[PDB]
């Protein structure tokens, strides 16, 4: 029938989209990591640290990276528009009490910049001089670039795709005014679990697809206009 | 019509094939962009080269990582296996002529390994110290991973992918044994072209469809039993 092959088929393409979310994820980690390990060569010597951080396939790579030293808070970076004011402590931003809490690369929950003023999320790292914990470093991403990459399929051209944590704050949703927030401002009385779940908003059916990017436990969401989807499955039949 | 839809998404398939096999490549060159970059800080201090090829996520993301100097043809290299004998020339190999006469980071022919005696492609990139060249580096890459990831759709279940050179040179085939032989030797009566052929081999019609991948230009080739596709499809009436 057609609703087998339509969930048959919106499973794939999300499938797709997810192995494409993971693969860019980790291309970016992989990135941040050994950074990390080289910079971990010599740490503390903050001229090295910033001939690495502006270099300029690094420095193209992510929006910001930076490196905040537990010792004396001050911080190498790369942001050619932002210098940290004196009131700035690293040690108290999210990627940086992140990166101390696990003790490995860890990306961090949606915040707000406070260089560009923007929602983002970073990769965040800890540093190591030995055993001895130093600091921790910020590879900041810009979100709509994923908010593109999550759109790659097409869904028969019935719905959108987006990307939000796993206590659904939106990560990434071509309108970009909705990352941070509850994904349910946007998609009201869904439930955020692994599936499909069928809605009606005002008068019209609903499929909403998860699914889960074990990494990070994100979770991919894709939002599908059911009759659009047998229409348009159907007329090829 | 069976065969427009069957085109129609054969064609989709192959483009989100060659969209990852570009996101990967991608990935990778960042990677050797970066740590070259990275090298060209100290290009001649060969303890910084060898404690930086043999940090940990850089050493796991190659199959080996070398760097090879004009001026003393000496190799600092992080393969546990192999280390270069009083013949070995790393300024007669692939990726250190290739590097050379292009300057910027090149993706080499299929070639013979001599570390492992595979067939290999590596990435190779040049070394500066200040405005001059100072040596290259490889970055090995094996292609079995390839042929998996350009096998990350399944093509009505009616055939397989793989990758050639500009040439017809193998890059990746699911029986790796084809890899760096011209493609004709596994698939005769084709021209390399982007689009799709219509061929008969041993009394079969089958669908032969190129993709160029414009990074290296590269094409991604999958072949099709019309037969079996279009029975497929047949079903999902
Ligand atoms: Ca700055
Ligand atoms: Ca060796």
């Amino acid at each position: 029938e057609i609703e087998s092959l339509v969930q048959d088929s919106l499973m794939e393409m999300v499938k797709g989209v997810k192995n494409t979310i993971e693969s860019d994820l980790a291309s970016k980690k992989g990135l941040a990591q050994s950074t990390t390990e080289i910079l971990q060569l010599d740490p503390t010597n903050k001229a090295f640290a910033k001939s690495v951080l502006e270099s300029p396939n690094l420095k193209g790579s992510f929006l910001a990276i930076g490196l905040g030293y537990e010792s004396d808070a001050t911080v190498v970076e790369n942001d050619d528009g932002w210098e940290p004011n004196a009131d700035y402590d690293p040690r108290k931003r999210p990627w940086y009490v992140d990166a101390k809490r696990e003790r490995k690369l860890v990306v961090t929950e949606p915040y707000v910049d406070i260089s560009t003023k923007k929602i983002i999320i970073s990769i965040g790292t800890p540093v190591y001089q030995q055993s001895n914990f130093v600091g921790a470093m910020f590879y900041d991403v810009e979100l709509t670039q994923l908010a593109q990459l999550v759109n790659s399929v097409n869904l028969f051209d019935a719905g959108y795709l987006f990307i939000t944590t796993k206590d659904g704050v939106t990560i990434a949703h071509p309108n970009a005014e909705n990352n941070g927030e509850k994904f349910s401002q946007f998609l009201p009385n869904v439930d955020l679990k692994e599936g499909t779940q069928r809605i009606e908003l005002d008068g019209k059916y609903y499929l909403v697809k998860f699914a889960q990017v074990p990494s990070e436990s994100w979770y991919i969401g894709a939002v599908v206009d059911e009759s659009i989807a047998f229409a348009m499955v159907d007329d090829l039949r």
